[PDB]
């Protein structure tokens, strides 16, 4: 006995969503021409699912690497599942793991809420460079990122809640609307949240593309990822800000296989990264829609995520806005 | 401006709280006849809402007391609600408050989750002493605890989840039962959690009974309130531990007014607080279930509920654990 309760909540919620473990699941299987007889690296194996997958899809050898205690479950999956002469659960972090060989493939599961929070894609990327053979496998290959103005039906509720309390106990809140307003919107933080397809406004942008294969993506991470982006509105809505979210794709090795965490698609628990306007603004059918967003670690704390935006909606000025991950 | 989320979302989810506040809307009116032309301290009025109620139920002045920044949204909404002759809103803590002139009737909503934890009982009690007129009105007057064995089904299912693996994704998983066990049940915090009738084993006992004009009650709360209790199991079923939670009482004053926090009434924001075994116990029917239990300040946070509970299920020997609440 340890005190464990972070350990299994964080791993239970990853393997009950299950577009994402199902995802990885086919897209390691996939690849079974390219993995069969061969060898693989999981970064961040957890409790050993994904090197798991792997061994099914046909590796010789899967090197399942694991920073924090989970390690020790992932070790007795492997037993449990009688995978140790093909599966090594390795302890401690991949950037000082001592592997016998260069591997044909790394797997891994890095993402974090808006892609880029708390996520251990630096970690991906140093291990690709020590460990993956030139010409390696790497699941998933890429990352998307994608921008669109949103109508939050959830916030318009609270935003709304304060004129409703008249009709349920006779005293009138609706003075308190401004102050909702500026709590729930005026703030600077990264609110993540699943919306669904009605609250997107247009049509989503991409405004980011990151092949993590790709030479210096280490540097373009540390000077900010991102650029500019342009749509327009479907119809008349209150706009309560942006939505970001990602996608990562698995060559086929067919065509690709892509999971998705737009909210057109099966809800994730990585929801979406929403980014609040100080207060709603109405758009209509055509009004234009229009920024410039670029994602960077945190100056105080690197791991936490932090959004710079400036936008344009319809004939407004250009305004600024700029964001951290919420606690 | 100044960040008032946490102002908002505190004060919403009270309102929002229907049971809650109409428990209070209608105690409060049918003390019509006590209240009319009276005058009545609120303590820790919030957003002034049952100061509002008094003011409703026909008092001539109502002192609206509230230490936190939320004082400035409650003058608002009596300004806006034109009772501001009738309901003064004052800042600060009902400690140092200066009314002038001694009060008819004190109201509060002071319950934290498991009654006692974070609670405002003290102030009250406080305020009772130093405010209160000979022969006031107290609403509620009285509060009263209960205790009784359960079998948490969305526990039930978190414990299962990893037998479930294999069924979704070809891996076998179900050798972390064990760890999720001790996880989920092996801690010593107090769970607060949402049940349903069928969730209870046995019929719930009161174990305190806490009359608020009673002599030396806020010693009683320091030295711990509680006491022992037994119960007769329905039927076969895994028993995670137990429940508690409160009622409080609103005189007529008529017949009294409850206000239940009960798994068998309607859900409140308070749910439940439950005292998780270390691990399932099996009972069935008939199966005799005693202890008992007692409330306290923690040691090292007075703010902090702490329990202690000794217990013994059926043939099992006696067992101690004591929880505190959770971060
Ligand atoms: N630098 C590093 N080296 C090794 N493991 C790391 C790491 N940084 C994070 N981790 C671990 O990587 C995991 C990411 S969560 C993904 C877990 C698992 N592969 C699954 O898909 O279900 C966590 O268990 C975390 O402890
Ligand atoms: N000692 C004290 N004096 C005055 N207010 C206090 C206090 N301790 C806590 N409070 C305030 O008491 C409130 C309790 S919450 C209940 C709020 C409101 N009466 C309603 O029923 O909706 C909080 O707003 C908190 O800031």
């Amino acid at each position: 006995y340890y005190e464990c309760y972070s350990d299994v909540s964080v791993h239970e919620e990853m393997i009950a969503d299950r577009v994402r473990t199902d995802a990885y699941r086919l897209g390691i299987l996939r690849n079974w021409a390219a993995l069969r007889g061969k060898t693989v690296l999981d970064v961040g194996a957890g409790t050993g699912i994904l090197s798991i997958f792997c061994a099914q899809a046909g590796a010789r050898r899967v090197y399942a690497v694991e920073a924090s205690a989970i390690w020790q479950q992932a070790r007795e999956v492997v037993r449990f599942n009688g995978l140790e002469d093909r599966v090594h659960v390795l302890p401690g972090p991949v950037e000082t793991v001592e592997l016998p060989e260069q591997v044909d493939a790394i797997v891994s599961e890095w993402m974090g809420y808006g892609l880029l929070h708390e996520s251990m894609l630096s970690s991906v990327l140093h291990a690709r460079t020590k460990w993956l053979k030139e010409g390696g496998l790497l699941l998933p290959a890429s990352a998307e990122l994608f921008i669109v103005p949103i109508s939050d039906q959830m916030l318009e509720w609270r935003l709304g809640f304060w004129s409703q309390v008249k009709q349920h106990y006779g005293v009138d809140m609706s003075c308190l609307e401004g102050f909702a307003t500026r709590c729930l919107m005026g703030h600077s933080e990264i609110v993540v949240q699943g919306l669904s397809g009605e609250d997107v406004l247009a049509r989503p942008q991409r405004f980011a593309q990151l092949e993590l294969s790709r030479a210096g993506l280490e540097q373009e991470l540390e000077a900010g990822v991102g650029g500019r982006f342009r749509c327009s509105c479907y119809g008349s809505a209150p706009m309560h800000g942006f939505a970001i979210w990602f996608q990562v794709t698995f060559p086929g090795g067919e065509k690709p296989l892509v999971l998705s965490t737009s909210p057109f698609h099966p809800a994730t628990h990585w929801k979406q990264a929403l980014l609040y306007l100080n207060e709603p603004v109405q758009v209509e059918q055509d009004t234009d829609v229009s920024g410039e967003i670029t994602l960077l670690p945190s100056r105080d704390n690197p791991r936490r995520l932090r959004v710079l935006l400036r936008y344009k909606v319809g004939d407004q000025e250009e305004k600024t806005k700029d964001f951290a991950m919420e606690d």
